[PDB]
């Protein structure tokens, strides 16, 4: 069956960065919209980043556009958030998620969730 | 701007039931594909329910297949989700989806989220 498994995040400081990475199974990559969305307490959920399938074009929130960048390595069946010059509001829980409706299984699938902090 | 307004979350013992309320503003429901996910304590995120294509088409994760209902009534555009036959394994803060694409692809958006307790 269909499964995300994320990797990378932890502590960094201001002005540092994370390479997240959300390994796929079960599926390609590249055949579905897939993206980011972060959790943080009291801000509820966010879609941060995403790449819709064909094209390969990107979506991101106002916030993260020219830090962050989506990306996609179809031969390890990958997808990755590269995340730059990362700020403290940028704290939160991030998930590796398909979109609301995935082009095969009926509902969509999400990762197990990856704590990115960033404090002095 | 969208908004997702979430409301009828709360205490309740199990076996009970809990209507889900979801007051979308900035769009029109009836057209767009909605949804609900939920996050039980210390748990990951997870898909209870959607609704999506033409026809209106519901969906349920596995664990909640004939115990929730997905709907809409387009005339206050609110979705909700009736939980019925609760147990503990419901215990979680759910979240109001949905997915708008007026350039080709879907943009998301999401409520605020509400606790919801089976105990």
């Amino acid at each position: 069956e269909v499964q995300l498994l994320e990797s990378g995040g932890g502590l960094v400081q201001p002005g540092g960065s994370l390479r997240l990475s959300c390994a796929a199974s079960g599926f390609r990559i590249s055949d579905e919209d897939m993206g980011w969305v972060r959790q943080a307490p009291g801000k509820g959920l966010e879609w941060v980043s995403s790449i819709y399938g064909p094209s390969g074009s990107t979506y991101y929130a106002d916030s993260v556009k020219g830090r962050f960048t989506i990306s996609r390595d179809n031969s390890k069946n990958t997808l990755y958030l590269q995340m730059n010059s990362l700020r403290a509001e940028d704290t939160a829980v991030y998930y590796c998620a398909s979109a609301l409706e995935p082009l095969s299984e009926p509902l969509g699938f999400w990762g197990q969730g990856t704590l990115v902090t960033v404090s002095s």
